[PDB]
Order: C-alpha cells, then structure tokens, then sequence
C-alpha cells in the first residue's frame, strides 16, 4: 500500500554497475566491418553516457583460440614464445568504449586456452605459474599497447577453479605491479567458491568479488556470510524481443532485492554474429549485417537506460527496497550527494521469461503504489520521470512530479509490463540517430582476394571461425600469392566447447541452398595435410561438430573425398587426385538441388554426385586437422 523510502537507518550495499559481455564467443564478430557512420552509432547506443544503454561495465573474453559459443577468438599467444597484442576485436572494442566513457569498468575472463599451456594435457592447472603468466601478459599488454586499465580478472569461465591457481594469480599480478587489478571468482555457481572462501582465510583474502552465473535472482547463505560483493557476472542470454527486454528489466531490480547482487552483466553486448549460430539475437541490440549497415536498437537498450542513465558505480542502494503488493518490484539508490533514483518494474510472467531459469507462474495486476520519502529524502520537492511500456513505447520522458505539499509523498497508477524511473537527475536522454539502411541478405555474389597490406583487423571480414583461427598472412617470397588467409593453429586448444577435429570458418547467408564456392588452397604439411571448401554448412558455434553440408576435401597424399558431414563419417564421393603439399590449387564446388560437382584447376574431378536435398547453409573453408594452410581469391555465388 504505502512504501517507505528512507536513509535514516543507514544504507544498503554499494551499487557496482550494469554491464554486458563481448565474447564467449565471437559475439562482436560482425560489428568490426560496419561502414561508418553506423559502426560508431552502434557504439554510442552502447557506451555513450546519457544516450543509450550507457553501460557502466564491459566484460570481454580473453581469447584462447578455442570455440567459445558462436566462434573462436584469437589468443595473444598462439604458440610458446609468441606474443601479439593486436589480434581480434576486443582491444578495439575496449578502446571504443573507453573513448565514450573513460570511467567504464573493464573485465577480462578466459573461456579457452592455447593447447601449449597444457604441456601435454587439455588442462590449464598443470603448471599454475605458466597459466598465470599467460593471463597476466594479457593484462600488461592491455596497458602497454592500448592504454587500458583492466579492473577485474576472472578464473576459467564456467569451469572448475583451482584454489592454488587463484593464489598464484594474485601473487603474479602483485609481482608485475598490478596490485590494483581485482579478482572475481569463479564465474560458475555459488558453490564450491562460497564455502571455499569460508574455510580458507588465504583464499578469502585474494578474492574480491563472487561472480555467479544465471542465479535466478537468488544467492546462497555461504555467499552472504563471506561478506564479499556478489555479482551476477553473467545473466540474460535471451532473444532481444520484448520478452527478452522484460526478463532484463525484472532481473536488474530483483538480483539485488532477492540476491544481494550489486552488479548484473548481460551475455551478450550486441548480437553481431550470424543469427543461425547458437543463441542468435541474444544481445542488448542487434548488428548482424555489416554488408548493409542495418542495425536494430532493441528493447533491452532502453531497459538498460532506466538504470544506467540514472545510477553510477559508487552509488548506494537504500535499505528500503522490495516487492510490490500485487507483483513487480522497486529499488532506490542515492549518491550521497542528495540525489535519488527510483526504479520500478511490473513485468508479467508471460512477458519476462529468461531462458535460465524458467520461473513458475506469478500474478501481476493493476495496482496503486504510494511512496513516502522519510529521512533526508523528505527535502526533495521534485522528480524527473521516465516511462517504458513493453508489449510498445520506449524510454519516454513524462511530466515532472512535484511534492511541494510538504508530505514528502507521491502515488502511481501501475499496470503490467511497465518501467518507471523517478530521479532527481536532469541528464536523462533518449539518444537518437537517423534510421539505418533496411535489412538485406548477404550478397549473392561475393569475393575476397585478401589483398590488404596493412589490415586494421587480424582477419578478413565476415569469416567467422568455428574451429581453428584464420588470419591475414603476407608472404613476400611469392608474387602470385603475396597476401592470403592462413589457418594458424598447429594444435588443439584447451577447449571450452567441443571444437571440431577439423578447422573451419563459415561465411555468408545460412539460407543459401544453391551455390558455387571457389577458392585457391595451399597445403603446408607434406604427406598428411588436407584442406576443404564447403557449402550448405548448417550448424556452428558450440554445435560445430554437428555441422552437415557438402564438404570437398583434398589431401597431400593424392586423394579427395566428398562428405555430408564435417566429421567425415558420411561419404558422397571419393577417389584419387593429382594433389601434393606446397602447391597452389584452385578448388570449385557447385551445389544445385540433389546434385553437386567439384573442380580442380578448372577441370572436372567429380560430377552429378547425389547429395541430400532439400538443404541449406553457409559456405566454408578449412583444414583437415589443426595444421597450417593458406587460402586465396575466395568467391561465392549463391541463390537463397
Ligand atoms: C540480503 O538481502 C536480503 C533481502 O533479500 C536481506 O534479508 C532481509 O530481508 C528482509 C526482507 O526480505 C528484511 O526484513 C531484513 O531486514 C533483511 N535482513 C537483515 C539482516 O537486515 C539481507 O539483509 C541481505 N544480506 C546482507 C546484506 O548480508
Ligand atoms: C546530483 O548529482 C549531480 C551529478 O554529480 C551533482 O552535480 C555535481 O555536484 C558536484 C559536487 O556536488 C559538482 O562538482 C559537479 O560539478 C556537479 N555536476 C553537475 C552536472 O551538476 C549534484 O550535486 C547532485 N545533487 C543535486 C541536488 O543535484
Ligand atoms: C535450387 O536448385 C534447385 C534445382 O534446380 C531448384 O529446384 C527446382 O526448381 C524448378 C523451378 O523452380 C522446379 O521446376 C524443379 O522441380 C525444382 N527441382 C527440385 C529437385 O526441387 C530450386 O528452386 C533452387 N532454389 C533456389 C533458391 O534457387
Ligand atoms: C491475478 O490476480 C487478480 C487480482 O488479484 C485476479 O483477478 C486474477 O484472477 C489472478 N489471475 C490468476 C491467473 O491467478
Ligand atoms: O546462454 C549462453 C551462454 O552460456 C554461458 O554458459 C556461457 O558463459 C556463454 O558463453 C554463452 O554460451
Ligand atoms: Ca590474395
């Protein structure tokens, strides 16, 4: 009926910020090649203060060369003795975020690791000092090459922690002058990290934040007892429809109310990956068409604004937060400087389901709520008002509220699926850019000759690696193939996902069904080496081992094979071919209806081979195992 807001008995917990994840894996892949001004506009909707999502926190994957949900991300150390701090796109992203908001909080976390760290095993805890050296290199590089201060470092995403590793990581950080870097653990469930902190004083000292994933707004007794900051260090992961926006709205409030969690971080930041990859369109907004420039400022962007534009890390929650009599919730925060922000949501069960976990039904119905400002809040006469209605009206500023009658009280009519932000702050703004170009399919005629002498990014645009890692490569000693694309992994990573046994990068339009793919290929490994080109590739990401399609393989022992699957269990055709290592060949693969054909150097190798139909999927290139190979003059023409 009447809800009292008051700071007289003191304050709740310190608010640490709202953020999002870029990574786990290759979620920002297609953002980098957006033409201006659209690329920069997207970044503004995400990071510019008092504009759009105005994020307080950016968490990135520390690429480990393994598949990590929608692709692989390149490591700074592919091999022992290798160091390169300019691969991939996380450095660029962190810098773009920092330019817009210098006070943004930066976090890094590994999902996979390069295989060499395992010293023979697929395990990162074989040599604790070596693994810690690898991670700390990344942090130092962020500073030395990009002027980035990494604020938080994690352990091993959704995988076991080793208490001794965590201790060694703290030692190593301090030893390299990174005492300011804080450690969050263990990016999994509340246990066993929470109980481990109670049983081990030395571990307790080195862990600054307990970060749990998909907690369903709740925590556990051992975590409260630890006295540590508690973050939902990964949450959301729901399609950015109105339903997704409701889920985000509800957990933003209730993670603190129900679970004492003072930060929530959404996976993922922006859906810049092919939608038919796992968890498609599960970012705060959508930018999956760099070829057209089309992007969508999705609902969760404005849901974010309701908190992020009106709070900052370092504000405090009030003791006075809770649930509404007839459903929904309210939180309230101050800055200690007389400001006050009040965030109210009334998300109905049917329009706010997250994918993890699914909540049993709860009722929400029309209600009236009366708020009274006791303590030092009483001295406030006036509030700005922001309003959103999901279903749709977004981040609409309403008429200022006045409490001049000395009552220190006000009342609201609340329906379902609504958010209200009531704040003293005047700085609010629904940021706006002109609409971007209409959506368009991937170009039905496409080519890349990779002839770029000084590329801005380490890989050609639109190629999304799903196992292995592909990079621009310059070979001066050859004039006919001076600039190519090269697969650079020579051993399987310490994997997070189930990476394929063959490397593969996909590109184009998953809807494609009739297509002709061509590429010059070059096998580097004598006797045992092999490469392929492919069409109708129907799965990737964490499901990359499941991929079917039409795969045209050639091998350095003078053979070829046509398969239905990436795993090569199912044969469409096979035979001999004049193919050896260290020689350039042109491969052509044509697929139409029930039939396919393959060419070697313009000459037919196999023809009218029956394949499964109907079928559809991307084009692709790859290598038989984790082995060096080069590709050049890529072409695809397709019909959707
Ligand atoms: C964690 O938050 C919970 C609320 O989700 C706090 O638990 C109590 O909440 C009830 C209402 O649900 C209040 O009446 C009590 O005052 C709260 N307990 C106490 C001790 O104040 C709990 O306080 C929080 N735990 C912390 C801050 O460690
Ligand atoms: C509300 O928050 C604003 C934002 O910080 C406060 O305004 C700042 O106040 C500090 C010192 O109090 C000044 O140094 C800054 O120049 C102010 N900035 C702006 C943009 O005003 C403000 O004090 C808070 N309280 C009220 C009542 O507005
Ligand atoms: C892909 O190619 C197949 C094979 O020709 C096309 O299927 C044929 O389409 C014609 C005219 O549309 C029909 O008369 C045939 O009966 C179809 N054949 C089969 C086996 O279905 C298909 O339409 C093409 N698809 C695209 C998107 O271009
Ligand atoms: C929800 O609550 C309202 C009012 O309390 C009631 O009229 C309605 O029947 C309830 N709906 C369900 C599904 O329980
Ligand atoms: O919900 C999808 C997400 O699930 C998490 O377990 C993981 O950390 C993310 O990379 C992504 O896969
Ligand atoms: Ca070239």
């Amino acid at each position: 009926g009447a809800y009292v807001l008051d700071d007289s008995d003191g304050l709740g917990r310190e608010f640490d910020g709202i953020g999002a994840v870029s990574g786990g894996g290759a979620t920002s892949r297609l953002l980098v090649n957006y033409p201006e001004p659209y690329r920069s506009e997207i970044l503004d909707y995400l990071f510019k203060p008092n504009f759009g999502a105005s994020l307080h926190i950016l968490k990135v994957e520390i690429g480990g060369d393994g598949q990590t949900t929608d692709g692989t991300e390149p490591s700074h150390m592919h091999y022992e003795l290798d160091e390169n701090y300019f691969r991939g796109y996380e450095w660029w992203l962190m810098k773009e975020a920092k330019k817009r908001n210098p006070d943004i909080i930066l976090m890094g976390l590994p999902w996979s690791f390069p295989g060499w760290l395992g010293k023979g095993f697929s395990w990162p805890y074989v040599n604790l000092q070596l693994t810690a050296y690898y991670v700390v290199r990344w942090i130092l590089g962020a500073k030395h090459y990009h002027d980035l201060d990494i604020d938080y470092i994690g352990i091993w995403n959704e995988r076991p922690f080793d208490a001794n590793y965590i201790k060694e990581l703290r030692k190593m950080l301090d030893y390299q002058g990174l005492q300011r870097v804080r450690i969050i653990a263990s990016d999994n469930l509340w246990e066993p990290i929470s109980s481990s902190l109670l049983l081990d004083q030395e571990l307790w000292k080195v862990v600054d934040v307990i970060g749990a994933h998909y907690p369903g707004t709740y925590t556990v007794w051992n975590a409260k007892m630890s006295g540590k900051k508690l973050w939902s260090s990964e949450d959301f992961s729901t399609i950015n429809s109105n339903v997704g926006a409701g889920c985000w709205s509800r957990i933003l409030n209730q993670n603190y109310i129900n679970g004492n969690m003072t930060s929530t971080i959404a996976w993922n930041l922006v859906a810049s990956y092919y939608e038919e990859l796992p968890y498609g369109r599960s970012g705060l907004m959508t930018a999956q068409e760099p070829w057209s420039g089309h992007y969508v400022v999705a609902s969760p962007i404005w849901v974010s604004a309701h908190t992020t534009q009106f709070t900052q890390p370092g504000w405090y929650y009030l003791k006075t937060v809770g649930h509404l009599e007839k459903g929904g919730s309210y939180v309230a925060l101050t800055d200690g400087l007389g400001n006050l922000t009040i965030i109210i949501e009334t998300m109905s069960h049917q329009h706010s389901m997250c994918i993890r976990p699914y909540l049993p039904y709860y009722n929400v119905s029309h209600q009236l709520a009366t708020f009274t400002l006791k303590g030092s809040l009483r001295e406030i006469q006036e509030l700005q008002v922001w309003y959103t209605k999901l279903g749709r009206l977004h981040f609409k500023q309403l008429d200022t509220l006045w409490l001049l009658d000395g009552s220190g009280s006000f009342t609201l009519e609340l329906e379902e699926d609504e958010i209200f932000t009531l704040t003293t702050l005047t700085t609010g703004r629904k940021g706006s850019y002109p609409p971007p170009p209409s959506s368009k399919p991937f170009p039905t005629n496409y080519k890349d000759d990779f002839n770029v002498e000084y590329p801005l990014f380490s890989e050609a645009p639109n190629f999304a690696d799903q196992t292995g890692v592909f990079e621009y490569y310059m070979n001066n000693e050859d004039r006919e193939h001076r600039f190519t694309l090269r697969q650079v992994l020579n051993q399987r990573p310490i994997t997070w996902a189930a990476d394929a046994s063959s490397t593969i990068s996909v590109i184009g339009d998953h809807h494609w069904t009739n297509m002709t793919v061509q590429c010059d290929v070059y096998i580097e490994t004598p006797r045992s080496g092999g490469v392929f080109i492919a069409g109708r590739v129907n799965k990737g990401g964490i499901l990359i081992r499941s991929a079917t399609g039409v795969f045209f393989w050639i091998f350095a022992n003078g053979s070829y094979r046509v398969t239905a699957d990436l795993g090569g269990w199912i044969t469409y055709a096979s035979g001999h071919a004049d193919v050896t290592a260290k020689r350039w060949y042109t491969l052509t693969l044509g697929i139409k209806g029930y039939f396919a054909f393959g060419m070697l150097n313009g000459t037919i190798l196999w023809k009218n081979v029956r394949v499964k139909y109907p079928g559809h999927g991307w084009a692709a290139i790859g290598t038989h195992t984790f082995e060096f190979a080069q590709f050049d003059n890529f072409r695809v023409e397709a019909a959707r």
